[PDB]
């Protein structure tokens, strides 16, 4: 069973959405939707455009998942200075919360169901291990 | 040197990852997201649109147009369901079989060598060795 790097990334890495799709149930938020919170949460604000290239989906989508999460009032558009024809997406008060909230729900949890195969002796080795790609 | 958690780790040296794999791909016009396309194609020899929706998590929408993008290349073939009649299986052309190899192989090599720069042989054994056992 020799499997390249890459792959077995990949492959973790779709496990870990499946979870989080299971651990922010109980908040009717998806893992998609998750990961946006968090990008624009990370930027106090940020444009679609910027939001496309960080998270790497498809414009499209989301533009219409950043209008399901405007009617949700967990994101508005503030009118950018700088461009004036582009918007700066921003995390309203109620947006901020929900996604505390789901960092608190989400957090141990998940990382105690992927690494429950493993030592925490082993999960330290995987952890420095992964740190040393990322440079 | 700060802890960051298993879950955050994979995402960013997965991004890295996607990254890395537009970046070798550039000289071939092909995206990364019409390979990794080609690739579910290929796995499953003929599949549909609908069921290669599920396999890649994408949007119907942008799948169809990026279906008809790689069909204008003539990488893609839609066959009429023998079961469906309402659907289509579309698979690899012997075109689309080379390609989705020539692109496997150059970036195959060169994405791991990009990504395993800074780490021994022995840590990348041990890497696989470690990221294969969160996966049963």
């Amino acid at each position: 069973e020799i499997i390249p790097l890459g792959r077995l990334i990949h492959m973790v890495n779709q496990k870990k959405d499946r979870l989080l799709n299971e651990y922010l149930s109980p908040l009717d938020i998806t893992a998609a939707q998750f990961k946006v919170l968090c990008s624009i949460r990370c930027a106090a604000c940020i444009t679609p455009v910027e939001l496309k290239k960080v998270l790497s989906v498809d414009l499209g989508a989301l533009t219409r998942m950043l209008d399901r999460l405007v009617s949700k009032g967990w994101v508005e558009r503030l009118p950018n200075p700088n461009d004036k024809r582009g918007v700066l997406v921003k995390l309203t008060t109620g947006g901020a919360a929900i996604c505390e909230q789901c960092h608190q729900l989400v957090g141990q949890d998940l990382h105690q169901e992927l690494t429950k195969n493993l030592t925490a002796d082993e999960v330290a080795t995987l952890e420095y291990l992964l740190k040393k790609v990322l440079p």
